[PDB]
C-alpha cells in the first residue's frame, strides 16, 4: 500500500522512538507500526531486482530478511507488554542488527552489483567502505551455477552411493576383508565417499548460501574468520582431507602392487603413513586462513580468492603423488618384465592362482587411479597457469561498476567439469573393485543373516 | 669537504644519470672517474643529521663506510669500462644507485626516514610511502644484539655441525653393519642436523648474510620467491626448513622404533626392518616446503642470518612450524607412553628376558633408544614452546613494527620480539643435533675409527 522507502524511513522513526521511550505503551505503539511497514515493506519490491522473477533467490532472500525482523519485533513486543522497556529497547537494538546484515543490500544506491551493502568492515571489497562482494559469482549466470549444480549433484549422488556400497560390503565382510592389499581399497573408497558428502551438504534445504555465504550475503573469503558460523571450514575440511587423503592412499595402492611380487596380517600403524600429510596440509590452510567459498562449486575450498594457495596445496601435492605413484607403477612393471624373462615359470605355474588375481587387480586399479589424478592435476595445472589473470579480470569487473564494463577473461567451468569427472570417476573405479562374484556371496551371507 | 655534501650529492646523480644514457664508452669511464672524486669529499663532509655526534660515532663510522663500499664499488665498474665491457660497467654502475640510496641516502636530506630507505624498486615499496622500502637490517635490534645472536649462533652451529659430521662419518664408515634398525634413524636425525647446520652457518661466510637477508635495492627480503632477487634466499629457507621439519619426522620414526621393537618381543607384530617409511619422512617435509615457496611467504632477518618461514607474517610460521612440531609431539610422545607400557609388558610376561643374561643387545640398544627418544621430546617441546611464544605475541610485534615505521614517515617500540627466547629456540634445537650425535659416543666407535685408521 505504502513505498518502501517510507516503510524503510517508518522502521527508522519508529526505532528512534524506541530508545528514546521512557515506558511499554510508546514502545508498544512504535513496535507495532515497524510490524506494518516491516510486512508493507516486505510486500515492495526492491528497485534494483524490477526484472527479476518473484521467487528468484534475491527476491526470497529479500522477503527472509523481513520474515527474521518480524519475529524479532514480536519477540520485542512479548517483553513490551511484560512491561520490560529496557530489555525491549535491547531486543529494537538488534533490529537494527538485521536490517543491516540482510534487507540493506536491497535498499541502498551506495553499492552497485556486483558489490553489496554492508556495514561490517571485514566484509568490505578491498578500500571500498560500506560494499562488499556478492555471494553468488559474478562471472557465471544464474543459468551457469544451475547447470554446474545438476552436474555436481548427478556426479556426487552416483559416487556416493557407489562408493557406500563398497564400504558396506567391506565391513560386512571385516573379518576377511580387512586384509592388505584389499583394505587399501576400504580406504580409498572412504576418501572419496566422505569427499562426495562435502560436495553434496550445498543440495540440503539453504546449505548453499550457508556455506558459502557469510551472514551480511557478501562471499565468503579468508576463512576461518570471527563472528561467522563454521559451515565453510567444516565443508573445506571434509573435501580437501578426503581429497588429499585419498591421492596419498593412491600412492599405497601404487607401492602395493610394486611389493606384491616380492612377497608372493599386515595391519598394523600404516594409518599413521596415510592420514598425516593430509592432516598437515588442512591445519596449515587453517592457520594462514585461505579458506574461501564459492557459489558455482557449492563449497568451501582452498586458494579460490589467491590462486598460489590451491597451487602451493592443491596442484604441488597432487604432482608429487604422481611422480611417486608413477614411479611406484613402473618399477612395478619393470619387475613384472624381470619375472616374466627371468622365471618364466611363475605366471605359469596355477598353484600361486590367488597371487595372480590380486596382482593384476591391484595393477589395473593402480593405473586406472592415475590416469584419473593426472587428469584431475592437468586440470588445476590449467587453474594454476590463468588464476593470476582471472583475478586481474574479477577486479578490473568489479572496480568499474562502481566508477559497459566486461569482464576480459573468467574461469572455465569446462576444465572444471574435466576436473570433477576425473575425481568423482575415481572414487566410481575405485569402488568396482568390490564389484566381483565373491561380494554377490557377502550379501548372500549378510541376507542370512536374520 | 671542500665542496658542500649536497653540491656533492647532486654531483654523485648527475654523472650517474649520463652513464645509462652515454652514447661514449669512454664517458662511461670519465663519469666513474667524476663520481670517485665526488664520493672522497663527500665523506670528509658531516651531515647535518649527525652533527651532534662525534666523528667517531656509529652513525657517522657507518656513513664514512658507505663511501668506501661505493668508491669500492666504482673500482670494479672502472676496470670493467677500460675493458671496454659498457654492458657490465653499466650493470655495476646499479649497484652503486643501491649504494647511494640504501646506505648513504638516509644521513642526507630525502623522501625517507629511518628505517625507511630510498628505493627505485615499487616491489619493494613500503605501504604508501612511494619511493621508500624498509631497512635490510631489522630496525627492531641493536647492532651489538645483532653482533651477540650471531656469535651464540656461530658456536652453536659449528659444534652441531662438527658433531653431526663425526656421527655420519662413524656411520658410513662402519656402513654394512651400522645400516640397521632401530640405530640407523639416528643416522638419518644426524643428517638432518648436519644439513640444517650448514644451513644456519651459511651467514658467516665473507658477505653472504647481506646476499641471504637483503634484496638487490639493499632492503630486506620478504615474500620470497621474489622476481628479478636472486635464489641465495630460497636455497637457505628450504635447507634450514627442509632439514627442521625431516628431523622432527625422524624423531616420530624413533619413538615408534622404540614402541614397535618392544611390541615384536611380545605379539603378531613386524620389528624396523625392510620398511620404507622414508616415503614419508621425506615427502612430508617436501610438500611442506613446496607450499610455502608456492605462497611465496619466505623472508630474511638480519638478526637470525637466514631466511625463514612466517617472518613478516606470524600465520606462516604457526601453519608450517608451530602446528607441524605440535603435532609431532602428539604422535611422538603417544608412541613413548605406549613404549613404556610395552616395556613394562615384556619385563612382566618376559621375566628376565631383558636383561645382561638373556637378550642383553636388545636389552642394551633398547635403552639407550630410549633415553635418546625421552631426551629428543624434552628439546622438540622446549622448540615448541617457543615457537608458541612467538605465535602467541608477533600479532602484536608486527603492530609496534607498523606503527614505529609509519610514525618516522608522518615515535618508540611498543613490544618487540624477544631474542631470549630464540637462543633458547636455538639451544635446543641445535642441542637435539649435538644431543642425538652422541649416539656414537661408544667404545665401539673407537674401534670403527681404529680399524679405519688402516
Ligand atoms: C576461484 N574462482 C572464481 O571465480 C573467483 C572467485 C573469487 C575471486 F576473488 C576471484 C576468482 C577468479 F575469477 F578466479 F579470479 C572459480 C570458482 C569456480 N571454479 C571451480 N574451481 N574449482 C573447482 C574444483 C574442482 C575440483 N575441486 N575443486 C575445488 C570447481 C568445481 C566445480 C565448479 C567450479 C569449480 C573455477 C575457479
Ligand atoms: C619476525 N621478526 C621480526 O623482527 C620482524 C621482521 C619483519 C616484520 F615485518 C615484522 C617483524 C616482527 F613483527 F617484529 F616480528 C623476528 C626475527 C628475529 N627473531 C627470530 N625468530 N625465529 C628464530 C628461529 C629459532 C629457530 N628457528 N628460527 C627460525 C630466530 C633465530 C635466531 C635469531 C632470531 C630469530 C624473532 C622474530
Ligand atoms: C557434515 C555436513 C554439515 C555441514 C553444515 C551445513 O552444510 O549447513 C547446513 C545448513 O545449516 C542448512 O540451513
Ligand atoms: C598441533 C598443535 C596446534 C598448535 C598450532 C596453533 C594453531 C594455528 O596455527 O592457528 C591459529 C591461527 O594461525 C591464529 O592466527
Ligand atoms: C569428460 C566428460 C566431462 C565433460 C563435461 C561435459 C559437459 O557437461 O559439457 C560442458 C559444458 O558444455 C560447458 O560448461
Ligand atoms: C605449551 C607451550 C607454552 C609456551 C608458553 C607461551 C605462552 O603462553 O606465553 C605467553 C606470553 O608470555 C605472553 O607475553
Ligand atoms: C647433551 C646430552 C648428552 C647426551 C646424553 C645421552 C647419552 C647417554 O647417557 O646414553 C646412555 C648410555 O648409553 C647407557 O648405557
Ligand atoms: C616434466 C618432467 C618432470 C617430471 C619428472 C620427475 C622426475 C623425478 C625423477 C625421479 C623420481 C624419483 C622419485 C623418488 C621415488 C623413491 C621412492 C622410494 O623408493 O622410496
Ligand atoms: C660454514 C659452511 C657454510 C657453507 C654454505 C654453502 C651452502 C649453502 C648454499 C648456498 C648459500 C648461498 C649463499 C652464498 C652467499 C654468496 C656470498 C657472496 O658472494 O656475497
Ligand atoms: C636440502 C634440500 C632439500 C630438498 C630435497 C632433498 C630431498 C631429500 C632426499 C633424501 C632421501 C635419501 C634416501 O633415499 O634415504
Amino acid at each position: 500500500t505504502a513505498d518502501l522507502e517510507d516503510n524503510w524511513e517508518t522502521l527508522n522513526d519508529n526505532l528512534k522512538v524506541i530508545e528514546k521511550a521512557d515506558n511499554a505503551a510508546q514502545v508498544k505503539d512504535a513496535l507495532t507500526k515497524m510490524r506494518a511497514a516491516a510486512l508493507d515493506a516486505q510486500k515492495a519490491t526492491p528497485p534494483k531486482l524490477e526484472d527479476k522473477s518473484p521467487d528468484s533467490p534475491e527476491m526470497k532472500d529479500f522477503r527472509h530478511g523481513f520474515d527474521i525482523l518480524v519475529g524479532q519485533i514480536d519477540d520485542a513486543l512479548k517483553l513490551a507488554n511484560e512491561g520490560k522497556v529496557k530489555e525491549a529497547q535491547a531486543a529494537a537494538e538488534q533490529l537494527k542488527t538485521t536490517r543491516n546484515a540482510y534487507i540493506q543490500k536491497y535498499l541502498s544506491g551506495q553499492c552497485e552489483v556486483p558489490l553489496v551493502r554492508t556495514d561490517n568492515p571485514k566484509s568490505w571489497y578491498e578500500d571500498v567502505e560500506g560494499c562488499g562482494i556478492q555471494c553468488q559469482n559474478p562471472l557465471f549466470t544464474e543459468a551457469e551455477h544451475q547447470d554446474m549444480h545438476s552436474y555436481i549433484a548427478a556426479f556426487g549422488a552416483v559416487t556416493g552411493l557407489c562408493t557406500l556400497f563398497t564400504l558396506a560390503t567391506f565391513v560386512a565382510d571385516w573379518r576377511n576383508s580387512n586384509r592388505y592389499p584389499a583394505v587399501i581399497l576400504f580406504y580409498v573408497n572412504a576418501c572419496f565417499f566422505v569427499g562426495s558428502i562435502g560436495w553434496l551438504a550445498q543440495f540440503m534445504d539453504g546449505a548453499r548460501r550457508e556455506i558459502v555465504c557469510r551472514a551480511d550475503g557478501t562471499m565468503r573469503l579468508g576463512e576461518p574468520t570471527s563472528n561467522e558460523t563454521l559451515s565453510c571450514v567444516i565443508i573445506f575440511v571434509i573435501v580437501y582431507y578426503a581429497l588429499m587423503a585419498g591421492v596419498v592412499w593412491f600412492v599405497v595402492l601404487t607401492y602395493a602392487w610394486h611389493t606384491s611380487f616380492k612377497a608372493l596380517g599386515k595391519t598394523s600403524y600404516f594409518h599413521l603413513l596415510t592420514w598425516s600429510l593430509p592432516f598437515v596440509l588442512t591445519v596449515a590452510i587453517l592457520a594462514v586462513a585461505q579458506v574461501d567459498g564459492d557459489s558455482v562449486s557449492g563449497i568451501c575450498f582452498v586458494g579460490y580468492k589467491n590462486y598460489r594457495y590451491r597451487a602451493g596445496f592443491v596442484l604441488a601435492p597432487i604432482g608429487l603423488v604422481l611422480i611417486v605413484g608413477g614411479y611406484f607403477l613402473i618399477r612395478g612393471v619393470m619387475t613384472l618384465f624381470s619375472i616374466k624373462s627371468n622365471h618364466p615359470g611363475l605366471l605359469s605355474e596355477k598353484a600361486a592362482s590367488k597371487i595372480n588375481e590380486t596382482m593384476l587387480r591391484l595393477g589395473i586399479f593402480g593405473f586406472l587411479a592415475f590416469g584419473f589424478v593426472l587428469i584431475t592435476f592437468s586440470c588445476h595445472f590449467y587453474d594454476f597457469f590463468n588464476q593470476a589473470e582471472w583475478e586481474r579480470s574479477f577486479r578490473d569487473y568489479v572496480l568499474c561498476q562502481a566508477n559497459d564494463c566486461e569482464i576480459k577473461n573468467r574461469p572455465s567451468l569446462l576444465v572444471e567439469k574435466i576436473n570433477l569427472f576425473a575425481m568423482f570417476g575415481t572414487g566410481i573405479a575405485m569402488s568396482t573393485w568390490v564389484w566381483t562374484k565373491a561380494t554377490l556371496l557377502i550379501w548372500r551371507r549378510t541376507w542370512c543373516r536374520l
